[PDB]
C-alpha cells in the first residue's frame, strides 16, 4: 500500500528508539543480579523468562518505523541462539552499545560506510585476541562451572549436566524434558534403543517387570511386512535348533505369523520377542541398516537380493541381552565388529556436516549416539510447569553453553574477556585507514564494555568505576556481581564459553554496523 | 470508479512531486559515500539496500496523482536493472535531472513534444560518443577494478569475481548464494554436473568419503524407466567382460533391475552405479542427449529406434571419469568429439538467442556451461541474514557490471563517462531542428551532470565546484570521491561498464521526456 | 499556564525549524536580484515590500518552539535596522549561517558555549579587518553610488540624496514624504522654518502668493500671550519710528492686540506679522530661545527679568527678510552673530549625546538643522499607494545607507566586504584557545560567505563558483550580480557601507551565538 518515507536523523532517531526500547526490555535479565521478564500469551499462562532471545522475539511496536529498529535487534539475538544458543542478551546489549556509540560519530558528521568498515576492523582484531585468551574446557568441573553460570548460579543444574557429559562422552545425546517430582533427575540409556514395543504381551517373560528378557539373543532385521508363516518357518527352525531366542525387528508381524511366536512362547517351545521396525519412511531404513552392522548381522531385503527363506543364522544379528518393555526396548550392546561401527559413525558424522534440516543432524546425532555413546535425559523437576518452562530453558541454556565450552574453550565472564581482548587488541597495533574508520575503531571499543556495564548496573553498582577497576587488573582479574567482589574470575568460577563471547560480538557488530549507515526508511503508512 | 481530472501546472506539480519523492530516497544510495536505505517487510526483518531498483520498487504513495510520477520513474531502474543490473540509481537521477531540467521549459511555454524530440537527439549523440570513449575489458585487473566498484569499494567481492570468470571463462556461469562461514568462498564445478544422485548406497566403492568412484566407466543413455531385468541383462553382459564400470542415466531403476546392480556391486562381479536421468519434462530430454554428445554415446530409446535389449557398447557413452555423490555426479570428461561438442554448443546458442522466459536462456547458459564451460558458485559469507541480503545484493551487482564490461567496454566512472561524451557530442555539432529542440537538447546537456552532482553530494562536498574542476579535466580526469582527490579515473579504479552508463542514460531519456509532454491526468478519485 | 518542556535536539530541532523559515522568507528579498514580499494587513491593502526586517517583523508562527526560534532572527532584524537602518537582511542571513553551520557542530558534540567564544573571537578580528578595508566616504559620486544601491539599483533615488545632502550639508537633516506627481522632488528649506502661519489675512502685503513678507524687520520674542494694546504699545511705538516692519512670535496675539495690529496694517501706518511661537511645552521655549540667538534678540520674559513694556530696540531679533505663509514662515537668515550661533549648536549636539527617546534627538537635530544647515524633503511620487509606501521604504533605506556611508566609510559591495575581511583575519593568526574554539571561528569563517551565495542564489547562478572566484580574487575584485560579471566592484558602482556590513555581523553573532548554546526550551503547552 502507501508507504511514508523518513530522511536523515528523522529516520535514524525512529530506528534507534525502537533498538533502545528493544534492548532495554532485554537489559533487565542480564547478569546474575538480573531479573525475569513475564511475556502475555494468547492461550494464557504468561511465560516467565530470563533468555534475552524470548524476550526479543516478543517484542512488536505500533510505530512502524520504530518496529523496524526492533526487528533488526532481534536479528542480533536470532542469530546469537541459532549458533551458541547463549549470549543473546550479551549480543544484544552489545548491538545498542554500537547503535548508541555510532550515531555519535554519525551525527558528527563522518562517513557511516568507514565507519561500519573500522567496526568490522576491530572486531576482527577482537575476536582474533578471544581466540588467543581462550582456555581449552578438559576438566569436568570447569563444564560445572560453565553449566552453572549459564544457568543463572545453579550448581544443581551444572552439576547434573557435568554428569550427563561424563556419562556420555562426547558424542552423546542430552536432552531435556518435564520431571515428575520437584527434584531434577538424569536417565541414561546405554546401547541402542528405539523406543519400539512389543506386539504381544505374551512375549513378557517375567512378570515383576512386564518385560522380554531375552539373553544371547539372535535378531533378524527385515524391511518388509510379515504376515504368514511360511516364509518365517525356515529361520523359526534354525534358531529353535541353537536354543538361542529371536528378536524380529521388521516393519509389522501379525496374522499367522505373530499366531505362530505366541503358541512357541506360551508353551515353551521357542522363546522369541518381536518389535516394529522403528522410524518411519528412509530413516527407517538407515535405522535397520544401523542394528545391522551393530549387531553383526545383515538386513534382510529383497531389494539387498537377501530372501526370508534363505536367511541363515550368519546373516541374523547376535547381542547378549535385549529387553523389550511395552513402549521401547534396548539393545545392551551388539556384537559387530568394532572397526565397522566405527566406520559406520564416520560415515553418518561426514553426512551430517551436509545436513540442512535443523531436524536432520539432530536425529542424526541420536543415531551416533545409538551407535557408539549414548542418551542422557535431563528430568527438570519444578511445582509447577511455569517454573518448569523457566527451569527447562535455564537447562537448555546451560546445555548450550557448555557445548560450547567444549568445541572452543572457555573465557573469563563477567565481560571480563572482551576487555581483555580488547586491551590486547589495542596494543597489538589495531588501526584504521583514514579517521572515519578510525571513528568505527572506537565505537566498538567503547561498546565492548557495555556488557560489564549492564551487569554491574543491574547489580545495582557503580559500572564507570566497577569497569575502570576491571581495566587496571589483568588477566583473569574480573569482578563478581553475584558478591559484588573483585578476583581471579576463574577462580571464582565465573566462566563463559569463548564461542558464545565472539558469537555474540560478531552478531552484533554485523547488525549494528548496518544500522549506522542507513539515511532514508521506508515502511507503509499507517491507515489514517 | 469515478475518476479524478488534473490540467496543465496542477497535474504537473504533482507528477513532479511523486518523481522527486522517490528519486531523492534512491539519492541517498549513490556513490561511494552513499548510503543504505530500510525497507519494512510484512513478515519481519527489513531489508537494508544500496540498489536503486529494490529503494524505487517499494516506494507507494498515497496520493495518486504524486503515485503516478512515482510509478513512471520507479520503472526506469526497473527497466535498467533487467538490461544492465547496475546504474538503476544513475537512471534515477538521471531520469530526476531532465524532469527537472525540462519542466522549467514546459513552464516557459516551449512545446514539450520538441523538447522530447531534442531529448532524443542530445541522447543520441551521446551515446554514440559513449562508444568511441568506450575500451575493452580485456585484462582480468580491469574486471577486479570493476566488480571492486560495483560492490561498493570492496576487493574482496572484485577480486573472487575476477577469479570466477577466469576459472569459467566467457561462456561459463557464476551464481550467488548463502555461505556458512564468515567469509567468501568461490566454488567452481568443472565437466559436467546434474545435481542427481545415485539410488543406492552400496553403489559406494570408498567409504572415506560416501562417493561412488568409475573409472573409464561406460555411460548408458535411457529415457525411459527400468524396472525389469531382462531388458538391462544383454548391455550388463556387454558391460561385464569389457571389465569397466557403468554409470546407468535414467529415469528410474527399482525393482529386479536396481537388485540386481546392487548385488553384483557387494559380490563384486561387476562394479556400476545407477543415477536418475536429470531435469524434467523435454529438458530432461535435452541434457541427456547433451550427456550423450559429451561422451561419445548415443541414447537408447525406441523413440529413435534404439532398443535396450539391442543397445550395444558403440552405443554407451565414455569417460575417462565419473564420481557419483549423496546428491550428485559429475563427468570429469566427456569422450565425445569437440566438434561435435562446439556444433552442439553453436545450436544451444543459437536457441538462447530465441529464447523467451527469464528461466528459459538462464538453464539454457547452464547448459552450455556444462557443455563448454563451467560453473562458478559465489557463497557470501556473513554474520547474521540481514548483512548476508545486503553482500548478495553487491556481489550480483558487480557479477552484472563485470558481465557488461566485458560485453561492452569500460568508462570512466564517477559520472565523467557522461561529462566526456557529452563535450564530444557538443564539440561534433549537436543541434535541433528548432528552438524548443534546442532547449531539449540543453536539458540532456545539463542532465548528465546529475550523476556526478549527486555523487559529490552525497560525499559532502560541493557539486558545482567539482563538476567545474571535472569539465576543465579532459580524457579520463575525474574526481575520487572516496578518497576526495582528482585524478585518472581508469589509474585510480574508478570504472564503469559502458553499457550500464548507455542503458541509464537511454531509460532515463525515455521515460522522463515522455513525463515533460504531459498536459492532464487522470486517476480514481480518493474515496471521500 | 501549563508549560511544555522541550530537551536536546528535540528543542534544537524546533528552534532551527523557526529560524530557517523566517530566514527563508528574508532570503527572497536579498540582492539586486532579490524579489518582493507581500504582507497582509488587517486594514486592507497589502504591504509589499524589500525590507528584511519588514518582513520579519510579521513572521509568527502557530508552534510555540519554532515561534521561538523566529522571535530569535527576528531580535537579529530589528537591532541592525536601529542601529544602521540596512542591512537587515543580510544579519538575518548571517544569523541563519552561523545557526546552520553551528548545528553541525553541536551535534558533534563540542562544547558550545565554546564555539560561543570562539565566534565571538572571530567576529572580532573580520570587524577589526572591515575597518581597515574601510574607505572614507568624501566624494558625492560615492554618496549616489551608496544611495543607488541601498535602493534597489535605482540611479533616481541615489542622485536625489546625494543632491540633498549636497545642499543641507552634514548637518543638514533629510525627511520623506509622499509626493503628489509620479516623479521624484527635492524641496529644500534654508534658514529657520518653524511652520507656523499668519494670525490674520490682512498681515498679507502682497496678494499674487498670499504671502506675508518683511524686509529687514525686528522679531519679538515673547514667552507669554498678548491680548492687550496698553503693554504692546511701548514697543511698537518704537518700532514705528524706525520704519522696519515688525514680526511678533508669541503664543498668541487675540483681542486688543491682534486688532490694533490689523488696524495699522490697513491704514499702512506700521507694517507688521504675528505668529505662534512654534512648538508645545518645554520645546517652545527651547525653539523660542534658538530664534532669538540666531536674530540677535531676546526673549521678553519675566522669568529672565525682562518686561514687554520695558523692552527696547536692542532686545528685539533682526533679520534681513522673514516671509509668512498661510501654514509657515521662514525667517531668511538671522542677525546674529556666527560666534554665539555656532556655541549654541555646540551645545544642542551635546544635549544630542543625551538624549534618550527616538523623537527627541530627532527633533534636537531638526534644531541644529533650522540653525546652523538646511531641511529638506524627498517627496516620492507614485502612481498608486501601494507603490509609494514600496518607493519610500527603498528611500529610507537608501538615506540610512548614505549616512552610515559618511560616519564609518564604505567597502565593496555583493557580500566582497566580509571575504576580503575573513581573508585578512585569517592570514592575521586568528586562532582560538581549545578546538572547540576552533571550530567556532569555523562557523563564522564559513558564515560570512553565505550574503554571497544568497545574493547569488536569488540571481540563478551557481553560489559555490561564484564564491570560489571572488575568493580566489583580491581587493575590490567581487561578483556583479545585477549584469553577472566580475570585476573592481567600486568601479562597478556596488558600494556598501561598513557600518551596515559590521553591525549586521555583530548583531548576527550575538543571537546565532547563543541559539547554539540551547538544551532546554520552555513553552506554554497548546490549550487542546
Ligand atoms: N557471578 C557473576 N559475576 C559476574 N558476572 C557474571 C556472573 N555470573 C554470570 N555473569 C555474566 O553474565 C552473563 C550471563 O548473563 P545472561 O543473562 O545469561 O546473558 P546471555 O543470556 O546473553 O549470556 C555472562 O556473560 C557472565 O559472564
Ligand atoms: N571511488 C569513487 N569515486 C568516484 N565515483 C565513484 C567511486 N565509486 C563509484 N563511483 C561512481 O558511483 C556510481 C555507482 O553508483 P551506485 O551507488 O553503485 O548506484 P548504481 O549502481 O545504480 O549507479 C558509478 O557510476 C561510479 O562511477
Ligand atoms: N549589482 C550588485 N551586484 C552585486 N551585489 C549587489 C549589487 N547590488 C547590491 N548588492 C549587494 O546586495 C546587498 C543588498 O541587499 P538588500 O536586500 O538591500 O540587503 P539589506 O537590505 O539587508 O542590506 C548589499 O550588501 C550589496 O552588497
Ligand atoms: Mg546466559
Ligand atoms: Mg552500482
Ligand atoms: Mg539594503
Amino acid at each position: 500500500a502507501a508507504k511514508e518515507v523518513k530522511f536523515h536523523d528523522s529516520a535514524r532517531e525512529r530506528l534507534v528508539a525502537g533498538v533502545n526500547l528493544l534492548a532495554n526490555a532485554v537489559k533487565t535479565t542480564l547478569g546474575p543480579k538480573g531479573r525475569n521478564v513475564v511475556i502475555e500469551r494468547s492461550f494464557g499462562a504468561p511465560i516467565v523468562t530470563k533468555d534475552g532471545v524470548t524476550v526479543a522475539k516478543e517484542i512488536e511496536l505500533k510505530d512502524k518505523f520504530e518496529n523496524m529498529g526492533a526487528q533488526m535487534v532481534k536479528e542480533v539475538a536470532s542469530k546469537t541462539a541459532d549458533v551458541a544458543g547463549d549470549g543473546t542478551t550479551t549480543a544484544t546489549v552489545l548491538a545498542q552499545a554500537i547503535v548508541r556509540e555510532g550515531m555519535k560519530y554519525v551525527a558528527a558528521g563522518m562517513n557511516p560506510m568507514d565507519l561500519k568498515r573500522g567496526i568490522d576492523k576491530a572486531v576482527t582484531a577482537i575476536v582474533e585476541e578471544l581466540k588467543a585468551i581462550s582456555k581449552p574446557c578438559s576438566t569436568t568441573k570447569e563444564i560445572a562451572q560453565v553449566g552453572t553460570i549459564s544457568a543463572n548460579a545453579d550448581s544443581s543444574i551444572g552439576e547434573i549436566i557435568a554428569q550427563a557429559m561424563d556419562k556420555v562422552g562426547k558424542e552423546g545425546v542430552i536432552t531435556v524434558e518435564d520431571g515428575k517430582s520437584l527434584e531434577n533427575e538424569l536417565e541414561v540409556v546405554e546401547g541402542m534403543q528405539f523406543d519400539r514395543g512389543y506386539l504381544s504381551p505374551y512375549f513378557i517373560n517375567n512378570p515383576d517387570k512386564q518385560v522380554a528378557v531375552l539373553d544371547n539373543p539372535y535378531i533378524l532385521l527385515h524391511d518388509k511386512k510379515i504376515s504368514n508363516i511360511r516364509d518365517l518357518l525356515p529361520v523359526l527352525e534354525q534358531v529353535a535348533k541353537a536354543g538361542r531366542p529371536l528378536l524380529i525387528i521388521a516393519e509389522d508381524v501379525e496374522g499367522e505369523a505373530l499366531a505362530t511366536l505366541v503358541v512357541n512362547n506360551l508353551r515353551g517351545i521357542l522363546k522369541t520377542c518381536a518389535v516394529k521396525a522403528p522410524g518411519f519412511g528412509d530413516r527407517r531404513k538407515a535405522m535397520l541398516q544401523d542394528i545391522a552392522i551393530l549387531t553383526g548381522g545383515t538386513v534382510i531385503s529383497e531389494e539387498v537380493g537377501l530372501s526370508l527363506e534363505k536367511a541363515t543364522l550368519e546373516d541374523l544379528g547376535q547381542a547378549k541381552r535385549v529387553e523389550v518393555a511395552k513402549e521401547h526396548t534396548t539393545i545392551i550392546d551388539g556384537a559387530g565388529d568394532p572397526a565397522k561401527i566405527q566406520a559406520r559413525v564416520k560415515e553418518i558424522r561426514v553426512q551430517i556436516e551436509e545436513a540442512t534440516s535443523d531436524y536432520d543432524r539432530e536425529k542424526l546425532q541420536e543415531r551416533v549416539a545409538k551407535l557408539a555413546g549414548g542418551v542422557a535425559v535431563i528430568k527438570v523437576g519444578a511445582a509447577t510447569e511455569v517454573e518448569m518452562k523457566e527451569k527447562k530453558a535455564r537447562v537448555e541454556d546451560a546445555l548450550h553453553a557448555t557445548r560450547a565450552a567444549v568445541e572452543e574453550g572457555i573465557v573469563p565472564g563477567g565481560g571480563v574477556a572482551l576487555l581483555r581482548a580488547r586491551e590486547a587488541a589495542v596494543a597489538k597495533g589495531l588501526k584504521g585507514d583514514n579517521p572515519d574508520q578510525e571513528a568505527g575503531i572506537k565505537i566498538v571499543l567503547r561498546a565492548v564494555e557495555q556488557p560489564l556495564r549492564e551487569i554491574v548496573a543491574n547489580a545495582g553498582e557503580e559500572p564507570s568505576v566497577i569497569v575502570a577497576k576491571v581495566l587496571e587488573g589483568k588477566g583473569n582479574y574480573g569482578y563478581n556481581a553475584a558478591t559484588g567482589e573483585f578476583g581471579d574470575m576463574i577462580e571464582m568460577g565465573v566462566l563463559d564459553p569463548t564461542k558464545v563471547t565472539r558469537s555474540a560480538l560478531q552478531n552484533a557488530a554485523s547488525v549494528a554496523g548496518l544500522m549506522l549507515t542507513t539515511e532514508c526508511m521506508i515502511a507503509e503508512a499507517p491507515k489514517d
